[PDB]
């Protein structure tokens, strides 16, 4: 049987910066250094990392005084960064930059009492940090998760009205999201398409020609990766049996029995160690050499602050 890589998949820019900030400041200062939710959402990386003296906590009353504390990449409301503010606390923000972006736009509506819709999945870090952005009661920030959600949403002034996205939605939906929204509020604004970042929109494409080839695909991301589970999702909606697992020992034999191709991704938060497990594990099931699949090449980058080297 032949094993595909999807490419791109693995590591974005957001991910491999705020895995490296955790990392210098181990480095920097020792063990331990608090970190407000898991900095990645991805089981290797954070089990890695506590080993090493990371703790990570949810709520910043945990965290006691004269601690280092990061923000994970996911992003913070506004309340999490003023309790750390006014707690006697060192902190680094591993915020992915694409997040702020969001953030910033949120803040602004807020700020002119005008509301705002946001695009994601209720409970999940990022959308809690984003609509957490908003704090004028005389506004409002509301959540759609689908065109149904849209239809039953009413605001104060549709007149005075935009939207923002969670940035690791699945493109497909969101389209039919930001219709909608089109539809029932014919004046309101946002960007030219969403917030989703370059690294979701490019890892569902790249998981879209792979699915093409390969009748079955694994998705190397933990459960609550919502990147890595659009990723899965996505292939599964093409009819292929798709498996998000953490690793190789997750595989089970009768998945890829009989498969004559099977197609390997990752999600933005898996590390490629693990990925290079998943194909070691298949080539004992009867894989040959892993054929990378051409793709889209990404060129960005985001550096460390200066202050953590
Ligand atoms: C930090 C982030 C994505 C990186 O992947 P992740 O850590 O798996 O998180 P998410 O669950 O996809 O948001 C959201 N911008
Ligand atoms: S998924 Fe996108 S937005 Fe999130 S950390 Fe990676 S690059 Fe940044």
């Amino acid at each position: 049987m032949q094993i595909l890589l999807a490419n791109p998949r693995g590591f974005c820019a957001g991910v491999d910066r705020a895995i490296s900030i955790v990392e210098n400041a181990l480095a920097i200062y020792g063990a331990p250094i608090y970190v407000r939710h898991e900095v990645v959402h991805n089981r290797y990386v954070v089990d890695s990392l506590r080993e090493r003296g990371a703790i990570f906590i949810e709520q910043i009353s945990e965290v006691p005084d004269g601690a280092i504390l990061i923000f994970s990449a996911h992003g913070v409301s506004q309340a999490v960064r003023n309790e750390a503010k006014s707690r006697d606390l060192t902190v680094f923000d591993a915020t992915c930059p694409l997040v702020t972006k969001v953030h910033m736009e949120v803040a602004r509506a807020s700020r002119r009492g005008e509301e705002s819709i946001l695009i994601g999945h209720a409970g999940h870090p990022e959308v809690e940090g984003t609509m957490g952005q908003y704090s004028n009661p005389e506004g409002g920030m509301y959540l759609v998760e689908s065109p149904d959600d849209v239809w039953k949403l009413t605001v104060k002034n549709e007149e005075k009205l935009s939207f923002m996205t969670q940035t690791t939605l699945s493109v497909d939906d969101t389209s039919d999201v930001i219709d909608a929204l089109r539809k029932r509020f014919p004046k309101i604004v946002g960007p030219r398409k969403d917030d989703i970042c370059y690294a979701t929109t490019n890892r569902q494409e790249a998981v879209r020609a792979l699915a093409e080839q390969a009748e079955v695909v694994l998705v190397v991301g933990s459960k609550n990766s919502s990147n890595s589970n659009r990723l899965a999702e996505l292939a599964q909606r093409m009819g292929k049996r798709a498996f998000l697992i953490d690793d190789a020992k997750d595989i089970q034999e009768e998945w890829v029995k009989e498969v004559k191709c099977v197609g390997v991704t990752a999600g933005a938060s898996a590390p490629d160690i693990l990925v290079q497990n998943v194909v070691a594990r298949l080539q004992q099931l009867g894989g040959g050499e892993a054929i990378p699949l051409e793709g889209r090449e990404e060129n960005i980058v985001f550096e460390v602050p200066k202050e953590l080297r």
